[PDB]
DNA sequence: GGATCAGCGA
DNA sequence: ACGTCGCTGATCCG
């Protein structure tokens, strides 16, 4: 039923009040330099709809905006903030974000628009976004009066949902988690995205050059070794032209056939010199398309920068997400892939990249929550549990543990505390089930207080229906009561990982809050560029490095006081690769 | 277009 | 039965 609003053809005084619901509509999925299709304003004085072309020229409207004393209630404020940034317009004053509010109250709700968020509060006087602009090869902006009626309903929806959403947060002890943590971070992530990272494009290209070379040269050998013309990309083909054309053993099977995962071609290599050229050719493939081109595809022409979008209310545990491109999955494990980081450089001349980590954080975080005597005492002794477990998964001595090695021991360590079964472990470090099984018993012999944790957090979820993080981020687990054994089991493994994965994500979020607050009150040219789950990557002039090497680690270790010490590793250099 | 698959990261 | 949490490129298939 037509909600009455005045389609404004000019701005006015009564629509620039010190509190209003705002909507700077960015239909485009990727808001980087995306046009603004419309504006809407609800405030005690009424409901208005301003046309972008208009309002974004009006200095009185542009002022009310950039004015932090003029309050704005919104949904996905970063989406608008970044879009405006690219227009030279500053957006301050956002005191409430409906999107992040619904995320804290229940990340499983999967809110992708105001309607979905509103529905969560028995408010449905608003249409879902997909209904208004559609999707697929049809997607478009409805005509003036349709776009208008919707933007005003979304704004009106935001106007009314603030109270309901804030109260439940208040009762859930998440009001501060919203206002003092999630909302502050949204402005910082906007800067990081708008700032973007510089891309050594010339190099990156001269990389794709040779790749194609070492590709076909490893593609024909494949047709040779196989003796035909199958496409290395069809697992169905890799299955037949393998175990059924080329007769090899099946050590594992998929829900369609038999695994051709790398953890198989590996074990099934010596049975033919084709399984080796497939391992290498697939690596060069991935690294070729999913990166060289994949990155250059998002590199803007002028600034030569890429601008990731840090999705803040997407993951179910509190972690951030990155897309177009995913800068949280840049190669680093092997040497070939790692060099691509030499393509990531400082944004200004004579600057440096400063990357800071967090030493075995989830393990430290588990130590604090689980409170196992020996896991804490160990850290209080400053040991590297990854290297140690490596000393076993290889029986070697501390001095004989390699970077490559510490990785598997690391994956084993988390595999073990987060559910892993003797079979899962057995296939990982490629051993027997009886060995893996006993290695896990001794693990919990080393950390009994932790065993007790895997057992009570399962009961905790079973009783409350939700797990929680250090900073009060909660995760509902209704499948914990499932009568299906595997639904219940996945639920239980979530109750074991979410509190830990989530608390670690809360801490890197708070550290980020202290880091911007510090860099600002000390006024430095340095700023954050990326967040990689438990690592921050800043860029600054060479002259600030000496102050960074102390301020960046100190801020991160201070964020929260655990029963164990936090510890940061940090390095810097001319490129992302150099920063080590 | 979607459903698996592949491979990369934390 | 199944460690957790993500994103992107490639090809099978109506
Ligand atoms: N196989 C993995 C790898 C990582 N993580 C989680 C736990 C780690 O603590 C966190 C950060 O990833 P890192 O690679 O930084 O691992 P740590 O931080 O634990 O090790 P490092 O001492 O190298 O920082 O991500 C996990 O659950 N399972
Ligand atoms: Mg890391
Ligand atoms: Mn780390």
């Amino acid at each position: 039923a037509k909600m009455a609003f005045t389609l404004a053809d000019r701005v006015t005084e009564e629509m620039l009040a010190d509190k209003a619901a705002l909507v700077v509509e960015v239909v485009e999925e990727n808001y980087h330099a995306a046009p603004i299709v419309g504006i809407a304003v609800v405030n005690e004085h009424g409901r208005f709809f301003l046309r972008p072309e208009t309002a974004l020229a009006d200095p009185q409207f542009v002022a009310w905006l950039g004015d932090e004393t003029k309050k704005k209630s919104m949904f996905d404020s970063k989406r608008a903030a970044v879009a405006l940034k690219w227009k030279g317009i500053e957006l301050c004053g956002v005191s409430f974000d409906l999107l992040l509010a619904a995320y804290l109250l229940d990340p499983a709700q999967g809110v992708d628009d105001v309607a979905a968020a509103a529905k969560m509060k028995q408010y449905e006087a608003v249409r879902p976004d997909e209904a208004v602009y559609g999707k697929g090869a049809k997607r478009a902006v409805p005509d003036e009066p349709v776009l208008a009626e919707h933007l005003v309903r979304k704004a009106a929806a935001i106007w009314e949902l603030e109270r309901p959403f804030l109260d439940e947060l208040r009762r859930n002890e998440q009001d501060r988690l919203l206002v003092e943590l999630e909302q502050p971070l949204s402005s910082i992530l906007a800067e990081m995205e708008f700032a973007g990272v510089k891309v050594d494009t010339k190099r990156l290209e001269q990389m794709g050059k040779e790749l194609a070379e070492q590709l076909g040269t490893v593609e024909q050998r494949i047709y040779e070794l196989a003796g035909q013309e199958f496409n290395i990309n069809s697992p169905k083909q890799l299955g037949v032209i393998l175990f059924e054309k080329l007769q090899l053993p099946v050590l594992k099977k998929t829900k369609t056939g038999y695994s051709t995962s790398a953890d198989v071609l590996e074990k099934l290599a010596p049975y033919h010199e084709i399984v080796e050229n497939i391992l290498h050719y697939r690596q060069l493939g991935k690294l070729q398309s999913t990166y060289i081109e994949g990155l250059l595809k998002v590199v803007r022409p002028d600034t030569k920068k890429v601008h990731t979008i840090f999705n803040q209310a997407l993951t179910q545990t509190g972690r951030l997400s990155s897309t177009e491109p995913n800068l949280q999955n840049i190669p680093i494990r092997l040497e070939e892939g790692r060099k691509i980081r030499q393509a990531f450089v400082p944004s200004e001349s004579d600057w440096l990249i400063f990357a800071a980590d967090y030493s075995q954080i989830e393990l430290r975080v588990l130590a604090h929550i689980a409170e196992d005597d020996n896991l804490m005492e160990a850290f209080r002794r400053d040991l590297d549990i990854h290297t140690k477990t490596a000393m076993d998964i290889f029986q070697v001595s501390e001095d004989e543990v390699t970077p490559n090695m510490r990785r598997q021991a690391k994956a084993v360590n988390f595999g073990i505390v987060y559910g892993i079964s003797d079979y899962g472990l057995a296939q990982n470090l490629n051993i027997s089930r009886k060995e893996a099984a006993e290695f896990i018993e001794r693990y919990f012999e080393s950390f009994p207080g932790v065993k007790r944790y895997m057992e009570n957090i399962v009961q905790e979820a079973k009783q409350k229906g939700y797990v929680t993080t250090l900073l009060h981020r909660r995760r509902y687990l209704p499948d914990i009561t499932s009568r299906n054994f595997n639904v219940r089991s996945f639920a239980e493994r979530m109750a074991m990982n979410t509190p830990i994965q989530g608390s670690a994500a809360d801490i890197i979020k708070k550290a980020m809050i202290d880091l911007n607050a510090r860099l600002k009150e000390e006024r430095l040219q340095a700023h954050l560029l990326l967040q990689v789950h438990d690592e921050l990557i800043l860029e600054a002039p060479k002259e600030e490095m000496e102050r960074l090497c102390r301020l960046v680690p100190e801020v991160m270790e201070q964020a929260v006081t655990l029963r164990v010490p936090l510890k940061v590793d940090y390095h810097y250099g001319s490129t992302w690769y150099d920063a080590k």
